[PDB]
């Protein structure tokens, strides 16, 4: 897996500074082709975001894109973002046709992201929806074995499918961002206490596990430590701001 990890989603990625980097996930549509091989010259691994269980857009957005019949209408929605059902064929689809235009962009993997989303559909739709996920995903890494995978969480998919995810990240470890309460908080230790279990499970297999934890800019201090003590703790660390929009820390100085 990864020495050391970066994540940018904005504009203008400052492509220099983020080649130190080992593994470097990117918004695609903030960079060109030559940026991407410009990261591989220098020795990074370029992975593209790619939201599986989500479409973010406007219901304009949506709409325009062909996909509305695949939108799960599920009861706490966030805004700007709509749960899709992962057994609809036009969603299926689009994501497949997205892999192979990033295959051909030049990206080493996928940053694979919203695969606990379908948590949010009614109770006894859940198992047809984690199944359809766990299908999704082997036929993703069997049309496209050049993409390394790199699961945001997918707990529930992962014993299904071994040797498919080449890392797995978890927001977030100590520090975190509750989108909610809008504020940086401690990862409460309810929440540690159910990630352990799945967390030693990966541990066991070999997985790398990679924590993105959440700091502000002014606590770049706090951040340094923090990263030291996540690879102390035996996670690969990327401590940034919930926007992804700055060079975060992976490492010590």
């Amino acid at each position: 897996g990864p020495s050391s990890v970066a994540f940018w989603y904005a504009e203008r990625p400052p492509l220099a500074e983020l080649s130190q980097f080992d593994w470097v996930v990117l918004e695609a549509a903030h960079l060109k082709p030559a940026d991407v091989g410009y990261l591989k010259e220098q020795g990074s691994t370029p992975f593209a975001y790619l939201s599986v269980g989500e479409f973010d857009g406007d219901a304009a957005a949506i709409a325009d894109s062909g996909l509305a019949r695949g939108k799960s209408a599920v009861r706490n929605q966030a805004w700007n973002s709509q749960v899709m059902d992962l057994a609809a064929p036009s969603w299926r689809a689009h994501l497949l046709k997205r892999a192979a235009e990033l295959r051909k962009q030049g990206y080493a993997g996928l940053f694979l992201d919203t695969l606990d989303s379908f948590q949010l559909q009614a109770e006894e739709r859940r198992e047809g929806q984690r199944r359809a996920l766990a299908s999704f995903l082997a036929q993703l890494h069997r049309q496209e074995p050049g993409l390394k995978l790199f699961f945001n969480r997918g707990f529930e998919v992962l014993p299904e499918l071994p040797g498919v995810a080449s890392a797995v990240a978890v927001e977030s470890i100590h520090a975190g961002w509750d989108a909610a309460a809008g504020q940086y908080r401690e990862v409460p230790q309810d929440d540690r206490d159910w990630l352990k279990g799945h967390l030693d499970a990966l541990r066991a297999q070999g997985m790398p596990i990679v924590a993105i934890d959440y700091l502000p800019p002014e606590r770049r201090d706090e951040a340094r430590a923090l990263a030291a003590r996540l690879r102390s703790e035996g996670y690969v660390p990327f401590v940034s701001t919930p926007a992804l929009d700055y060079l975060g820390v992976s490492d010590v100085e």
